[PDB]
């Protein structure tokens, strides 16, 4: 999952704050998953925890390999066709590497209290 996500997030964002930014962030950029989202960067991270629900109930994980994809001008997109939960997996990655670089970052919600403000 990682390794992948994040060559797609310095894709999208063109390089402007390292991956691990957005792995301590809000209520769900990270490991746990409570409460309302805090703000757009928050919401993205959201959309793909339930991305990730449904690529595991469709049996998807863990990866089989690498999926496929390319870092064009454009930003990233997914390659894969034929093998589906490979396309699948790689479909929830680049929507929130986009999401993410759209999303403005708020300093303020980086590594916050989630045990107070997520609950």
């Amino acid at each position: 999952n990682l390794v992948q996500f994040s060559y797609l997030i310095q894709c999208a964002n063109h390089g402007k704050r390292p991956t691990w930014h957005y792995m301590d962030y809000g209520c769900y950029c990270g490991a746990g998953g409570s409460g309302t989202p805090v703000d757009e960067l928050d919401r993205c991270c959201k959309i793909h925890d339930d991305c990730y629900d449904e690529a595991g109930k469709k049996g998807c994980f863990p990866k089989m390999s690498a999926y496929d994809y390319y870092c064009g001008e454009n930003g990233p997109y997914c390659r894969n066709i034929k093998k589906k939960c490979l396309r699948f997996v790689c479909d929830c990655d680049v929507e929130a590497a986009f999401c993410f670089a759209k999303a403005p970052y708020n300093n303020a919600n980086w590594n916050i209290d989630t045990k107070k403000r997520c609950q």
